[PDB]
């Protein structure tokens, strides 16, 4: 952050910071590019497959930057222009998971993008760390998330839906209703066992029909459906919480 004996001095965490708003603002241009499109070709996986990744080699440099913690570099950090970014950020995984949860093509890249958020979280858990009640860092997350409200109540539904998906799937109703221990059930009887436990709505038990991999038996596996959905919560949602 400063060099203290020499004559001039370079802000590499004011200019690591300034690399993640460029990279955001690169991967929110592809987002906006591929809304309109219903489907992700190779190309364009591929290319938001290196930028994750170098998005999430930037947040582990930041946080390695402000661990410890390094009130200096935590400063420097708060009056930089991070929270630009993760307001983009938030936007991008607040579309993205909804756009990706549907298709059972990008599997690889939800992953992605969600160990991508997991990272961004921990970083912002770093910048909180060492705090002080009525702090400057945590005023300013506070701002940026009442910026971004509307994509964190988004990314919020979207964890509860897949949170309680755990839940309807440990209820005694599928252990009564399927005695087979392959787990292959019907995408009606599914449906049914949902308005049944009735703590989705009806346009969440319709997303969540979407969702699901549909078979040309309808023989979806809800194992390796929760398998999918509900782990990167609890991981991910927990950090947020």
């Amino acid at each position: 952050r400063t060099q203290t004996g020499n004559n001039t001095t370079v802000n590499i965490i004011i200019s690591t910071v300034d690399y993640l708003l460029r990279v955001q603002e690169s991967i929110s241009d592809f987002y906006w590019y591929y809304s309109g499109k219903d489907v992700i070709d190779e190309q364009g996986q591929r290319n938001f497959s290196k930028a994750i990744q170098v998005a999430k080699q930037v947040f582990n440099t930041l946080t390695e930057y402000i661990q410890g913690p390094c009130t200096g570099n935590q400063q420097s950090l708060a009056h930089s222009r991070l929270w630009d970014a993760v307001v983009g950020f938030l936007h991008v995984f607040a579309h993205m998971q909804m756009k990706l949860s549907q298709d059972s093509s990008q599997i690889e890249l939800l992953k992605e993008l969600m160990d991508l958020q997991k990272d961004m979280v921990v970083m912002l858990l770093s910048m909180l760390e060492g705090n002080v009640v009525n702090g400057t860092i945590g005023k300013q997350m506070v701002d940026m998330l009442v910026e971004s409200s509307n994509n964190v109540e988004m990314i919020l539904k979207f964890f509860d839906m897949f949170l309680k998906l755990k839940d309807l799937t440990s209820s005694d109703t599928f252990k009564e209703y399927d005695p087979d221990g392959k787990g292959v059930i019907s995408k009606r009887d599914f449906h049914k066992a949902m308005e049944s436990h009735k703590h989705y709505t009806q346009s969440e038990t319709e997303f969540l029909l979407s969702c699901a991999e549909t078979d040309e038996n309808e023989t979806l596996d809800y194992e390796e459906f929760v398998k999918r959905f509900h782990e990167p919560a609890k991981d991910i949602g927990f950090n947020v919480a």
